[PDB]
């Protein structure tokens, strides 16, 4: 049980936050990431639109029958591609959903193009208010009139979890990740501390304990690029890459973690049976702990 | 980390508990169990002893590969069939074993077979002393000579975590199970709090906590009952079963456990991957502690 009392969001009818047992895991799935097949052209965002509707299907399918609520990680290369995902997103389901790109640019391009919607803003996730952060990105976020965005402590500056701490809650002459975002008019923070690789997935862990501990804010991390990326335990192949990731994305949800981004939309079938599992014997926890389920849609009344 | 010092145990080369990331976990893996393919008649012991070498032989690679230490759990229906089965694992391995059967007499009239060996006394550990113990099993276990026993605290009179220093200790007028192994001989103590279905290995987890803080035995426990029922999810086949199998056995270990009895042997391959990330990821913790790894034989400097 975590010492701060717990920030619970409510993002557009999906809870995420509390203390662990409180409400379930949030999955994060990625579409439109590098290299995935169902994009025909990635600068131009030319997909199959059937393909994308049944990942979402999927999720949707998959939600319903652990509990678990879902966010979707919608990427892009171009300003052109993420504006084009982004209305194909909003239509095609009711879910919020993650802003992505690697490129600044990408990302406050595509939300000019979105300008002033409250469906926008209701639904939209930043992501990330991160190290590299311009006045500008800021500017164009409180523009859009954004309220929530992930803070993400990634940084190859900010090894171990207290430093990663002084990158999101500011050190000497810097405010810091989440006083940035807050100047952006951002009022709900999805704190990510970044995985660095799988072993240091317990520093992630141990700064999403603090985070938790002294802010109350929501935690998680992204271990997929990790794991993909476990060049001798990818080589074994099925099942074996699987319960490694299982063990992987499981981890800091067994240390109080609050949301995982899991990686490509594909590996939902197996994700949500893992994490549903860890959910279930948490929550199975709360009389211990002196917690209350606060919502009956939870995988311990609905995996057995 | 627990306040009490921990007991680290050196059954035939097997260290067993520790503080966590001190030791890797040790994976128990059942053999002759009711329905194991291998088996023809369980009643006369009648198994492919080719097979049974097979698995013994994947058991020590997948153990050279992760660091992961075994010890073979040998389940028995009969007196015949378990002595048999002790022979052909005491000539075709070197890992220490559980004498295992659902039924005491069994045990008992095994026990009897192969005497006060001084092999059996450094290898054959006692599955288990447990609440229904007898004086005649008692008896029995000190005329075999052992030292190292399971001691079962399970009881559904101490479904609570804390309720397992009763258990141990004793209570009013009734004998602990510590001290009802000391007057067999027992000097090494492997606590199995028990598993009563998935969700409540949380419960057992806790009572290992427990376990480890006040009185520093080694602590574990066998979901894989719990989980080989689990019929919705086994019946989604590969890699649903092996990612939900992943979730529950890791789950302990995520909370300083020491041992896991994972169910088949069959199932190996996959456990010890699932498993050895979660030591990796525990004992990269360390670097930040100052605990200190107690070998170098430890899956965070194999795996990667
Ligand atoms: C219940 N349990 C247990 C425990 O909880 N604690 C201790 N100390 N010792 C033990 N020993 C026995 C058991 C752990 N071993 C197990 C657990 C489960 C199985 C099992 O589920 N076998 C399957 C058949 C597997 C197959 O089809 O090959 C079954 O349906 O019976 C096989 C062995
Ligand atoms: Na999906
Ligand atoms: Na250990």
């Amino acid at each position: 049980k975590f010492t701060a009392q717990q920030h619970v969001y409510d993002i557009n009818g999906v809870k995420v936050g509390g203390q662990p047992g409180e409400y379930p895991t949030v999955l994060i799935g990625s579409i439109f990431y590098r290299g995935h097949k169902i994009v025909s052209d990635g600068q131009k965002g030319i997909f199959d639109k059937d393909a994308a509707k049944a990942l979402l299907d999927q999720e949707a399918e998959l939600s319903a029958e652990t509990g678990n609520p879902f966010i979707i990680d919608v990427l892009g290369e171009s300003v052109e591609a993420l504006t084009k995902y982004v209305e194909f997103i909003l239509e095609n389901t009711t879910a919020p959903f993650l802003l992505d790109s690697i490129s600044p640019d990408v990302r406050v391009g595509a939300l000019k193009n979105l300008g002033k919607d409250p469906e926008i803003q209701k639904r939209l996730i930043y992501n990330s208010i991160e190290e590299h952060y311009t006045e500008e990105e800021l500017a164009a976020i409180k523009e859009a009139g954004l309220k929530t965005a992930v803070i993400l402590a990634f940084s190859k500056k900010a090894l171990k979890p207290n430093a990663r701490i002084d990158l999101l809650q500011g050190k000497d002459d810097k405010e810091g990740l989440i006083a940035a975002a807050k100047r952006a008019g951002i009022e709900q923070f999805l704190v990510d501390p970044g995985v660095l690789d799988v072993a240091s997935n317990s520093w992630t862990t141990e700064a999403i304990n603090v985070v938790k501990e002294q802010f109350g804010y929501p935690g998680g991390c992204a271990p997929s690029a990790a794991v993909y990326l476990w060049k001798k335990m990818r080589s074994k192949g099925t099942p074996f890459f699987e319960v490694a990731g299982a063990a992987v994305f499981t981890y800091p949800i067994t240390q109080g973690a609050d949301f995982i981004l899991y990686g490509p939309m594909m590996n939902a079938p197996w994700v949500y049976r893992a994490i549903a599992t860890t959910d279930a014997m948490i929550a199975y926890n709360n009389k211990l702990t002196g917690v209350k389920m606060g919502t009956t849609e939870h995988p311990l009344l609905k995996i057995f």
